[PDB]
């Protein structure tokens, strides 16, 4: 019933790049869904405690946020784009592990997940 720590968005010694690739998917991609209506329940990491979401971390292993990925974009945390966009789908996988079809949250990750597909389908070609 407690959170974990978040997940890692600062490490120095991490090799780090910023490619044309993480540029779009901060300028673009981010951008996009987190000024979407439904953005909010994502846009930090889940507060099992506030939420009373007791089993919510025994199930999800691999928690993931936009809070996070939009500080590991803006801090320059990834050498690639492929490291961004799996950041992207295991928050929207972990929705749909641990809700019900047809939630409300469930609806707004695929809103959210569709605005995502129709941004990454036009990823620019690397340099
Ligand atoms: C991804 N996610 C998110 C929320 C969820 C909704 C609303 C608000 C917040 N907030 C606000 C600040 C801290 C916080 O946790 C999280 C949620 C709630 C119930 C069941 C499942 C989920 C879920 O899967």
């Amino acid at each position: 019933s407690m959170n974990p720590p978040p997940p890692e968005t600062s490490n120095p010694n991490k090799p780090k790049r910023q490619t044309n690739q993480l540029q779009y998917l901060l300028r673009v991609v981010l951008k996009t869904l987190w000024k979407h209506q439904f953005a909010w329940p994502f846009q930090q990491p889940v507060d099992a405690v506030k939420l009373n979401l007791p089993d919510y971390y025994k199930i999800i292993k691999t928690p993931m946020d936009m809070g996070t990925i939009k500080k590991r974009l803006e801090n320059n945390y990834y050498w690639n784009a492929q490291e961004c966009i799996q950041d992207f789908n295991t928050m929207f996988t972990n929705c749909y592990i641990y809700n019900k079809p047809g939630d409300d949250i469930v609806l707004m990750a695929e809103a959210l997940e569709k605005l995502f597909l129709q941004k990454i389908n036009e990823l620019p070609t690397e340099e």
